[PDB]
């Protein structure tokens, strides 16, 4: 099935999903001098206070942490955004190397990783009617630099241990995704897709302009996970991201100046 290894990657993806050469394909390299600044875009609103974590889970292209979403809390609104998005899960996407490692490329830069938080368009009920939507989803996009650590990270590094298999989950209550945002709500908005496997093209993609910083030790962490289950081959964790697809005929505003 789908990976990120050479016969099965992304180079791969349209036989078995042919959405993958459409029209509104992401992540995009983010051309930050052909974005347009849109005064009109009302602030972003990230209202994370509520937000119940429940699990951390490996499910062989990255750890997906899904939220309790049955209530509304872990909301996103405004900006770009008609009505309500609610969080259902955060993950990542990162290198083998800190010089790649993210989906989206700013003037052609990468990133060391890139976490996606992932939110449904609350009109539609739940997250697996909204992915069949075109307006589905809104995934707020955070570039991460090696530096100093993230404090907010390490409860998510160190369940890593409990978690190094494909379909291994572990309780994971009480973080605050919070701890996860840069300063700056600053952002670049284009529509696209899901960055894997269905590739649906339901995705409002909001990408900050502030990355954070995590540490070389918290992004080490990251690549000690496996790809491969339990009493198989081990191949590691690293290179499961998409490279860059074409704009084609679409417009990337940015919420700045
Ligand atoms: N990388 S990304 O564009 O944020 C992204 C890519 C894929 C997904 N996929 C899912 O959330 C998902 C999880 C489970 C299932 N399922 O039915 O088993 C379906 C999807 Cl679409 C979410 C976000
Ligand atoms: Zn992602």
């Amino acid at each position: 099935h789908w990976g990120y290894g050479k016969h099965n990657g992304p180079e791969h993806w349209h036989k078995d999903f042919p959405i993958a050469k459409g029209e509104r394909q992401s992540p995009v390299d983010i051309d930050t001098h052909t974005a347009k600044y849109d005064p009109s875009l009302k602030p972003l609103s990230v209202s994370y206070d509520q937000a119940t974590s429940l699990r951390i889970l490996n499910n062989g292209h990255a750890f997906n942490v899904e939220f309790d979403d049955s209530q509304d809390k872990a909301v996103l609104k405004g900006g770009p955004l008609d009505g309500t998005y609610r969080l259902i899960q955060f993950h990542f996407h990162w290198g083998s190397l800190d010089g790649q490692g993210s989906e989206h490329t700013v003037d052609k830069k990468k990133y060391a990783a890139e976490l996606h938080l992932v939110h449904w368009n609350t009109k539609y009920g739940d997250f697996g009617k909204a992915v069949q939507q075109p307006d589905g989803l809104a995934v707020l996009g955070i570039f991460l630099k090696v530096g100093s650590a993230k404090p907010g990270l390490q409860k998510v590094v160190d369940v890593l241990d409990s978690i190094k298999t494909k379909g291994k989950s572990a309780d994971f209550t009480n973080f605050d995704p919070r701890g996860l945002l840069p300063e700056s709500l600053d952002y670049w908005t284009y529509p696209g897709s899901l960055t894997t496997p269905p590739l649906l093209e339901c995705v409002t993609w909001i990408v900050l302009k502030e990355p954070i910083s995590v540490s070389s030790e918290q992004v080490l962490k990251f690549r000690k996970l496996n790809f491969n289950g339990e009493g198989e081959p081990e191949e590691l964790m690293v290179d499961n991201w998409r490279p860059a697809q074409p704009l084609k005929n679409r417009q990337i505003k940015a919420s700045f100046k």
